[PDB]
């Protein structure tokens, strides 16, 4: 078995890929995932995995430089929206329009599908670099 | 959105192909899958998600007729191994030696893998028929 | 045997991938399928499925924000039109040219082709949300 | 338009290419498909379309010279087996036991899987020649 | 055996999938095929088969309702220009230079290829609706 | 355009492969063709190739060393049985049971399918050599 | 074996498909292939095969209408340039700057490469029609 | 970037699905590879990188619960036979003849290939587990 | 076993399909890999192999008519561009902005990656001829 | 460009995989291919490569260890005979039958076909080792 790193197969082969810049999203369970995205669904029922479980198990295993969500985050789902400014304190967290946000999500490398029932819980990780 | 039945995208395929007697297999983090069987991981960290809230999820999703684990199970894994006779008490319980159960997951039409990190936490559900 | 949802496994599969905003096509026997969309013919003679049955079962398993169809309808097809309007009387119905609407085909997850032998029975199902 | 023969494309395609003594099948919901076997799946929920209403269309677009059926049809679904002994008539009809036919399920070309909900209303078709 | 509609398995397939307005073509043995456009040569010797010939078969498995060839058919190919009058004496007919001809075989299903050894012997057959 | 040799292209592809004792097939309208084989289906109506035409334009554009045919073809089919001696005279002729004549053709590589509509009209040709 | 046509079994599949104006090319050593075109190398070690003896067999198994070479070979290869001339007497022959050529190429059905150690030995072959 | 596990992105993939008893197998340049097997080729120059450095980087990435080496490697590779007993202290260490250790590379999920120019510095490892 | 040539052989296959101006990448741990383009991974764990190392033996066993890097590399990484300059002494090496350079990186054959770990240690080499 | 190795890009991959005891054929126009194996076909006309010429190539391109030929090869292509035995002088030449000899090609890595045209004009290379 593999020592070290991410548990999930899926996902520890999309973060061995990773380069300064790519860019992978973690998303509730209602977002749609643009045409040739591959998408990753760890889903079991409503509400597990969670958005913040999922965000907090990424968080320690990629180095993000940046993170990507929708202003609507703020308003609609608010507890969410200070678990990110919370975990990526020292990121750059930047805010665009939902409709905007869903454009940028054809260039992802993946989409991580969660259980996450509530708005705007969504979010766009941008690979920093290690050295 | 899908309104009823299973969550996870990739597990509802599955189950929309299964016919009577099709078998799926629920592994712990270590079990090794067989060459050609799909391997759907839900895997999240040590633990998450257990052994026992998968199998709830799928005996609530997929007639089973009935259920075979590894004979291990009860001497190493007591909880999971009464949690499977509680949950499928109204099925038929088969109990094979693990080196037999391990040959007969290369028939089975995908395992699913959890984040359960205790020994022999294993078991192949045979569909049954709706009528 | 999967216990809940759309018995169709091709159909199943499709509505397992369903995100907010994603598109399907319930057409009638003629209605041409743009290249690159995936076909799923439940026809088996002329009338058998019908459009009317299709749209019902396909409304009792997904979640439709809003529904699209060709003006033409309510032209030569007044029954169908009438029924449309009635199974989603709660949604939003909007009526495009013909035209127009066969090019939003194009961008449809999949056409299910039903035995129906009238025209412009035909309707864009655009998938809500959940929650 | 393809103006004669079957109008599901699927099954045009399965028609096309039938030579002397091949075979398909006509399932009920519940019946395993083979790994390899196309499934072309017409259901669309309980009972439509059923066993009959398939096999009749069948009967008129292919040739068939013989028709094999599992011996446990004329126990616990009476009304399709008298069916088929009607419909099929003119052709050599033989039962096997439900084991040994779904062995022999391995070598058709497709299996269609129907709606319909009552046991063992499974049949083999196989290919006569036109000439 | 298929007992209705065209014999040729290829052919069938094509037909098959043929929605109000698609296009093929039915082409001499020197008109280039488009990449991307399936091609489904039915030569056998200089003159065997015949545009004559395979466009009859074509007419009388194929709802046509309209046909179009190019210009240069008239003042060289006389033979086959009033073959084709004759033969589509209902269907609207088209005539356009064999350039704009050729960039339209780029929408075709598929490319008939026949052993017709006459210049400029193609033209595109475009599907009409049975009701 | 090629210059020499077969007109088909489909045809041109097989031949340009075969080496010393490789084979084809080339058969009638009801020929069952094995999985694994390619498949070129030449016909267009019944009659049309026609088996004798077919053989006949493969003889003078590929080396045969020999010729292996059905028995039952003597009996039930006479005609194109003699036009087999008088077509490969100087080629080894070798009959076979049917049976065992089909089972032979899951070696070849490819099978020629022609519009012929009369008994046992099959053949394997095997591929002599040039020097 | 095939005892007609070009002997190289690849070249032979290209040859075959080609219609009125595709364009193969014959390239030096050192020509670089677009992506997407198929290559056929030829070359053994340098000067095996040489362009001349490529150039020649297919003058001679294709029917040629056009030849297309870059300007620079009349500098820097003479002795080829004038090879060139001759071999097509009665087609037109069009010289373009070498990156025009370039361009060109990525039209091509095919690249043959040649075991050629000279500057700008290159040249596209335009097909002709037989009628 | 990814923050933990092994640097190699080919590699990660392959550590990630490995289960209880899975084999990968470490080779010197010149250990065949068996059809089926993934190679993962990591040579730069003879002697780069080295079976020594490799194998001691996966050692330290992989629960290694079994090595097995051949037996001829103690005689004509004393310095690698010695590192391979020291750095696998506490794991089974087997050898066979190198005929039989080149039998059980056929059910290795991958090959890594070094730069190591030293006969049998070869070995196989399998996976144990974290629980 | 290959006697000349480079001794990696995923490397080899990329370096036998060169031509003139065609391009491959050396990049460091970091660089991202643009969709589309081949990555040959060769790192072992940080500085292993070294951006160095890889280039010196590229230099060896490809041609080289100019070399492309980022004009960031000579203030943030002095060693490897003095190292640069060096190697390709008798190469035009020509400096872009780092933004610039990933853009050409989307046209290269293929990206090696090295262990490298410090920032800007990437380069394009640019095919060069024989002749 | 590649500086080093044989020139043919297909045959350098082909080289590039080969690992101790790996197999490679070398054949004339007629020897057939098995099915499954690479066949990469160097021939242009008649003669054009020579067996000789080719096996010349290969024998100073790659390690050879043992040699494998038809026995038949001494009494009907005596001159081809003797080369073989000049060229691999050191190596082992082993001589079965035409018929074991082509079941020994069922487990090649490739056939190399030439224009050879004369009779068992086919060799086995078997590859050695560098160290
Ligand atoms: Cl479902
Ligand atoms: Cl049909
Ligand atoms: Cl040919
Ligand atoms: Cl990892």
């Amino acid at each position: 078995m593999k020592k070290h790193g991410i548990l999930n197969s899926h996902l520890a082969k999309i973060l061995a890929d990773l380069g300064h810049t790519d860019k992978i999203v973690i998303a509730d369970a209602g977002l749609p995932v643009p045409d040739g995205v591959l998408k990753i669904d760890l889903s079991l029922k409503p509400g597990l995995p969670a958005f913040q479980d999922t965000a907090a198990v990424l968080a320690e295993e990629m180095a993000v430089e940046k993170v990507i969500a929708a202003a609507e985050i703020k308003a609609s789902n608010q507890e969410n929206a200070k678990f990110l400014e919370n975990l990526f304190s020292e990121q750059e967290i930047e805010y665009l329009s939902h409709e905007e946000f869903k454009l940028l999500t054809k260039d992802a490398k993946a989409v991580i599908r969660t259980g996450e029932f509530t708005p705007y819980a969504n979010c766009i990780l941008q690979a920093g670099v290690l050295f």
